[PDB]
């Protein structure tokens, strides 16, 4: 419940809620009173209050009774930039803060309380964060995160008072369309979710990792690639000695500035050589000694000179630079600037305690808080308990060499800590699996970064989980989509007032074809063509991280696999993902039976090409030139910003429907037929007209004895059904098998399949 005061919320309050007389109850008669400059930030609470009270009349206004939000600069010394005071009295609720950020966090506390009980005990509490950056690294990199996923994620962060997200991503470039390999994000799309972040007080920081890890930017730009002594390039590394390559990077900085509002730029600066040696690129050492005037300048010096040049470039924009700590290397004739934020993750090189003592501001980008789809980390395998329950772990404990821990003593130079969300393999998990996978870690990190540690009343992680994690539901506004618009069944697929969709090997605009929708636990659909008996998939084309990213890539038919399981944490039993997840499709209700159809892992929309679409992928990729331009009417996948094609999905109209079922499910070779399997096929008249001369033709299959002759049903009446049986027995065939039966009635034709294991 709500008593003891504030014991079921995340983060826990950082001081005690002082009780007062009486209570206050949210009803449909209340108003959220706030100054107009706070309208967008209060909107979340307004929408939630209507959800909680099961009505729609509550509004945000500059006057009224109920919940008052007050922004008062006089409180800046007491509350800081993010603190607030929450006061509950019989007369109403009052949130006071010095700025918008703090007032918003106050509404999250209030919201979590009302999420559990509409009646609140009277009292007051002042709450302030222990650390200024309470963060997440989201690698929306190479593979894509749908805008709907990002929108939900900002709500997840906001309700937990997380306020910083580093987003490694590609923004579609206006000046370099040849480098616009998917994944990319539209400028309007980023502006949108950045606007939501601004309202929720979340600092969205972009990262273009450089001068290494640039495959996604340099694949099609060989002249900006660092070259071997043999002249062999590599899309991973930008030539930092080439003036047009530096211009190319700085141009991307400019393009991002128009959509991101943060004061920070993250250039990455992961170790340049990526494990190689500077001696294989002697033009770096020579470039260094030129810009410094020192004969003994090294390759690492050029690397650092690059960091400093980008530091000056972003500083001239009033921005502050950020780098990964493995970019802090040993130098000679060039010294690393001291006004750069260092995000520490690697237990190597200069210790974080000495970095802090030397004046650097640090983020604990802790390896213990890493997430990956490919190889789950221990926090995924085992949950956060091994950290929560370890009194020697905390935001101020950084990783050191040889598994040692290093406590940063100059605590004022610790900005905070964050968890990290890496793909590594884009098809092993879906994004909807990731949003579930990180659930516990988001709460744990939110708790230790806001509170500075564990709640005083939850000695163990089990207590924290039982009393808080399991009791605090997400905001009711978190979910933003109908996760299952259509129920499982048989449907048709076509264009609005156009041809239907068929698929045999390849897909095309056919006409008159049946499909079977099968929902999945992570809220996707398997699209099974009931004529080809194969499932719609996307597996052919240019790839990143084992995921098809080519624009205009051609969906194709693939063997239908099991789609009933989802995998998080340890991902025990996760096999077959290479076929499963490319087979999965998100279906977004477009109204009036129309549907946006988006692949679950390539995240491009099933589309009908026009012959007028332009993109680099239509001519070349990664130095190899090949034309893949789709022609008018061709079926392809397209990013959201190159197609509006939706698809009409409707339950089938066919007057006939056939179903084939095998009994037993297993068959064995037999000379007397005892090991046979009876495939009963049942035809059904759906509409109102007597169908006659219904012919059922059995399949023919290697190594199986099957009844050769078709069976016929003279007549079947509306709303009736007829049954015919065929017997199948394996000869030399063994293993999984499938039997397809063709049912014909006049001009109409349908199929029914069955499975038999040959043992
Ligand atoms: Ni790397
Ligand atoms: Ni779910």
């Amino acid at each position: 419940g709500l008593v003891p005061r504030g014991s079921h919320m995340i983060p826990a309050l950082t001081s005690n809620f002082k009780a007062a007389e009486g209570s206050w109850t949210a009803t449909q008669g209340i108003t959220v009173v706030r100054p107009e400059k706070f309208a967008a930030s209060a909107q979340l609470l307004v929408d939630e209050l209507n959800a909680y009270t099961k009505g729609t009349a509550i509004k945000g206004a500059t006057a009224g009774t109920g919940i008052e939000i007050v922004l008062d600069e006089n409180q800046k010394a007491d509350l800081g930039a993010e603190g607030y005071t929450l006061t509950i009295a019989e007369s109403g609720v009052k949130i006071t803060a010095a700025a918008q950020r703090g007032a918003f966090w106050g509404t999250r506390t209030l919201s979590q309380m009302l999420r559990q009980n509409l009646t609140l005990p009277a009292g007051s509490v002042t709450d302030k964060p222990a650390y200024a950056e309470r963060g997440v690294t989201l690698c929306a990199c190479q593979i894509n995160f749908s805008t709907e996923w990002i929108d939900r994620f900002l709500n997840e962060m906001a309700d937990l008072k997380l306020n910083s997200v580093l987003m490694e991503m590609k923004l579609k470039s206006d000046k370099f369309p040849v480098a616009n390999t998917f994944s990319y994000y539209s400028r309007d799309d980023v502006k949108k979710f950045v606007k939501k972040a601004e309202a929720y007080g979340i600092d969205v920081i972009p990262e273009i990792n450089s001068p290494g890890h640039m495959n996604i930017w340099l694949e099609n730009l060989p002249d900006f690639q660092l070259k071997d002594q043999s002249g062999k390039g590599n899309a991973d590394r930008l030539d930092i000695t080439n003036p047009e390559a530096i211009k190319f990077y700085k141009t991307l900085i400019d393009e991002y500035d128009g959509v991101f509002s943060t004061k920070y730029w993250h250039m990455g600066a992961d170790e340049y050589m990526m494990g190689a040696s500077y001696y294989s690129y002697p033009q770096l050492a020579k470039y260094a000694q030129q810009v410094t005037g020192k004969a003994n300048a090294t390759g690492a010096d050029a690397f650092t000179y690059f960091i400093n040049d980008i530091n000056n470039y972003v500083k001239a924009k009033g921005k502050t630079l950020r780098i990964w700590n493995d970019g802090i290397v040993s130098t000679r004739a060039v010294t690393l600037d001291k006004d750069i934020v260092v995000e520490h993750w690697l237990g190597s090189g200069r210790s974080p305690n000495e970095l802090a003592n030397d004046g650097y501001k640090l983020v604990n980008a802790n390896l213990n808080l890493y997430f990956a789809r490919l190889s789950p980390y221990p926090i995924q395998k085992n949950g956060p308990a091994f950290l929560y329950n370890d009194p020697s772990f905390g935001v101020d404990v950084f990783q050191g060499p040889y598994s040692r821990s290093i406590k940063v003593k100059k605590a004022e130079n610790i900005l905070g800590a964050k968890l990290s969300i890496w793909p590594d393999n884009g098809v092993k998990q879906t994004e909807n699996e990731v949003e579930a996978d990180v659930y516990e870690a988001m709460r744990y990190v939110a708790q230790i970064t806001w509170g500075g540690g564990n709640p005083a009343d939850n000695p163990t992680y089990a207590d924290f989980k039982e009393k808080r994690v399991d009791k605090v539901k997400r905001s009711p506004m978190w979910n933003n989509i109908n996760r299952k618009p259509l129920e499982d069944g048989v449907y048709t697929i076509a264009q609005p007032d156009g041809k239907d969709l068929q698929l045999s090997g390849n897909a095309s605009l056919g006409g008159n074809d049946e499909w079977t929708l099968t929902s999945t636990p992570d809220h996707y659909y398997q699209l099974k063509n009931m004529t080809s008996n194969e499932c719609l998939s996307v597996v052919s084309g240019y790839k990143h991280l084992s995921t098809v990213t080519q624009v205009g890539a051609r969906p194709e038919a693939r063997p239908c696999v099991d789609v009933s399981q989802t995998f998080t944490g340890n991902q025990t039993g996760n096999v077959g993902y290479e076929e499963r997840n490319p087979q999965k499709w998100m279906l977004l209700d477009a109204g009036d039976g129309k549907f946006k159809v988006v692949n679950a892992v390539t995240l491009q929309r099933l589309a009908v090409a026009k012959g007028t679409e332009e993109h680099i992928d239509f001519t070349t990729f990664n130095g190899v030139a090949k034309d893949t331009k789709p022609a008018a009417g061709e079926i392809v996948q397209f990013p959201d910003d190159m197609t509006d094609d939706v698809w009409t999905i409707k339950p089938s109209t066919r007057s006939i429907s056939a179903i084939a079922e095998a009994t037993p499910k297993q068959a064995y070779a037999s000379k007397d037929g005892s090991g046979a399997s009876t495939i009963d096929v049942t035809v059904a008249n759906n509409s109102k007209e007597k169908v006659s001369n219904v012919v059922v033709t059995p399949p023919v299959k290697r190594g199986w004895h099957i009844d050769k002759e078709p069976k016929t049903i003279a007549h079947i009446a509306p709303g009736e059904s007829a049954k015919v049986s065929f017997q199948v027995s394996p000869e030399w065939y063994r293993g999984d098998a499938q039997f397809e039966f063709i049912v014909t009635a006049g001009d109409e034709v349908t199929k029914a399949s069955a499975k038999v294991k040959a043992i």
